């Protein structure tokens, strides 16, 4: 019953996608795929941060607005031109909008991460469990989502849905406090540097995406 959304007869691939123009480094065909997603990265610190961090993962920025994206883009070309020969060759970011249908973007079980750093707290579609659903179908079993915010209310928001979800389950404090992730993840981004000027709080919040029940 729960689980039906994610037992599919007819589940989706993603639409065609050029990432050779976003990650030429590793055209030989594509030597890899993107497995780090920062949703709503704003002017892309996180994914800056992340790089060197994760030197062998492909890192995506998706971001709604598109002269945020344009200047980013030039950011990474800057730091690629002012950089050995793999220097942020593996970050890039993409004008789009998480909400409308993720598996557009990405295979299924594609990613590890997925960020949600500092989300503004429906145009194109409300937001449900359905939503959540497609974000843990492009997500590997195993993989996680990251959640910051300093908006108490949002906080809280996010933890009930992701919850509510049969395929979200929340790590730990402990789990939180010797990841690599969340502790880049505190303070990576512009959102993030000015909350701690204005003495605020930041609360974190972590999940796994379980397993789904085998059907055969
Ligand atoms: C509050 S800002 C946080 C920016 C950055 N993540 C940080 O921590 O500094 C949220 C960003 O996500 C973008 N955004 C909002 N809705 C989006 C959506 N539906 N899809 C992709 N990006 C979105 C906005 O343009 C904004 O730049």
């Amino acid at each position: 019953n729960p689980f039906s959304d994610h037992q599919l007869e007819y589940p989706v691939s993603p639409q065609d996608m050029d990432w050779s123009k976003l990650y030429p480094y590793y055209k030989n065909q594509m030597t890899k795929k993107v497995t780090i997603a920062d949703i709503g990265c704003g002017f892309g610190g996180l994914m800056i941060d992340l790089s060197p961090a994760f030197p062998e993962d492909l890192i995506l920025g998706m971001e709604i607005r598109v002269q945020v994206t344009n200047y980013v883009e030039d950011r990474i070309i800057a730091l690629r031109n002012n950089t050995s020969k793999h220097g942020f060759q593996n970050i890039n970011v993409l004008r789009g909008n998480a909400m409308k249908f993720l598996p557009n973007f990405f295979e299924k079980g594609q990613l590890s991460k997925m960020f949600f750093c500092f989300p503004d707290p429906h145009k194109a579609r409300i937001i449900t469990n359905t939503l959540l659903s497609e974000y843990a179908y492009v997500l590997k079993e195993g993989g996680v989502v990251y959640t910051i915010t300093d908006v108490k209310d949002l906080h809280e928001w996010m933890v009930k849905h992701l919850e509510e979800h049969p395929l979200f389950e929340r790590l730990s404090k402990e789990w939180e406090e010797n990841d690599e992730c969340v502790k880049i993840m505190r303070n990576a981004t512009e959102e993030g540097k000015k909350v701690e000027r204005k003495k605020g709080d930041k609360f974190v919040a972590c999940f796994t995406r379980l397993p789904t029940p085998a059907i055969l």
